[PDB]
């Protein structure tokens, strides 16, 4: 079975319509297209999310506000839209397209159309039920998981974005049918502030939330050791039936965030380990603010999913000029120190290992 690739020219243009991260969705698809990887996948046109589908997580008051300002424009209520005053009218359609695409990919998984479904323009994990947050206006990850819960009894959410996927974790904080695992930078003052190793969920969902606080400057080898160690324990204890994987590329060297020092090869190993489970897997994007590097990463990861080694030279295409001055696919880690102490890392792993002992199905 070939991977499902959620794409349409109308979808890509809609994903860039807010211009929060200028033409990233187009650059990502164009590079994938330039390597002709789409030829090896099953292209699926995304459906648009209805009001009811989006309301499975987001409140009516929030959604109705987005639809209203799409029609009329912006003591007003706080929905986290204070940075979009010049243009709020396109947010509702953006959210509906983002939401619909991830739901579509999830439905493909349910229908048995594939084992892997890809939506690189999704993975907006910060959005709350009643407010936007961190460039996330709608949490498609939550909508995707909720859709998969119709078919699969236990869902594992893995968030490899630089930031803590607080929106997704809070959505399922009280349930034990969905386990969230997040690897992220954790430091006083760093967005979004949550996701300490001691945060393990609430009520029936206690110990069904896993957080791995990491410090600046981590590289491929250390990251994969940490990630494999956690996933190994999580898989054995929770025994997931489906996986939703968020692959925010703002961990990659060269990103304006300038925190982690990763390359796409390191992320690719984590992905390879997850794919090894051969479970129904929903692949999502997320953060990534070095445009060319994000296209580089997600194109490489697409190659990993297809089990193909791409040529090192960036092929000529629409955005070829943006890949200078090297014009290659490989990304070189920065000359920046690793702030992660080995003893602290082992403590965290042991702490999590203790937590997962409580998890028994
Ligand atoms: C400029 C930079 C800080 C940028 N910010 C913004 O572009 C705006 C829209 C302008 S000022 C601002 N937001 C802001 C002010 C106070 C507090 C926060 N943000 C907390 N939120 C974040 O830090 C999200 C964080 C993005 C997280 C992506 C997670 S995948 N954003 C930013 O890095
Ligand atoms: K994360
Ligand atoms: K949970
Ligand atoms: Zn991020």
């Amino acid at each position: 079975l070939v991977p499902v690739y959620i794409y349409s020219p109308e979808y890509v243009s809609m994903c860039d319509s807010l211009a929060k991260i200028p033409k990233r969705a187009d650059m990502v698809h164009s590079l994938i297209e330039a390597y002709a990887l789409h030829k090896q996948m099953r292209i699926v046109k995304p459906k648009v999310a209805s009001m009811e589908e989006m309301a499975t997580f987001h409140t009516d008051a929030y959604l109705q506000h987005l639809q209203k300002v799409s029609q009329e424009g912006d003591d007003s209520i706080e929905y986290g839209l204070g940075y979009d005053c010049p243009a709020t009218e396109g947010i509702f359609d953006y959210a509906a397209a983002i939401g619909g695409a991830t739901i579509t990919a999830a439905q493909c998984l349910i229908d048995g159309m594939c084992k892997v479904a890809i939506n690189w323009s999704g993975g907006w994990h910060h959005a709350k039920k009643d407010e936007a947050s961190g460039f996330c206006y709608l949490n498609d990850a939550v909508l995707g998981i909720l859709r998969l819960r119709r078919k699969f009894e236990r869902i594992l959410y893995v968030d490899l974005d630089l930031h803590h996927g607080d929106g997704v974790e809070d959505a399922f904080s009280f349930t034990s049918k969905v386990m969230t695992v997040s690897l992220h930078k954790f430091s006083p003052g760093f967005f979004p502030g949550t996701g300490d190793v001691s945060d393990v969920g609430l009520g029936k969902g206690r110990y069904y939330s896993v957080n791995v606080p990491i410090q600046d400057g981590i590289q491929d080898e250390k990251y994969y050791q940490i990630c494999e160690s956690v996933l190994k324990e999580v898989y054995q204890a929770f025994n997931p039936k489906a996986v939703v994987l968020q692959l925010g590329a703002d961990t990659i060297a060269g990103d304006p965030m300038c925190s982690f020092n990763m390359t796409p090869v390191g992320i690719g190993k984590c992905l390879k380990y997850i794919l090894q489970w051969q479970l129904a897997t929903l692949i999502l994007g997320g953060g990534g603010y070095n445009l060319a590097n994000t296209a580089r990463c997600w194109t490489y990861l697409t190659g990993v999913i297809l089990g193909k080694t791409l040529s090192s030279e960036i092929p000529d295409h629409e955005f070829f000029t943006a890949y200078g001055p090297d014009y290659v696919l490989e990304i070189t880690p920065s000359c920046r120190p690793d702030r992660n102490e080995p003893h602290r890392i082992q403590q965290i792993l042991n702490y999590i290992k203790g937590n997962l002992k409580h998890v028994v199905i």
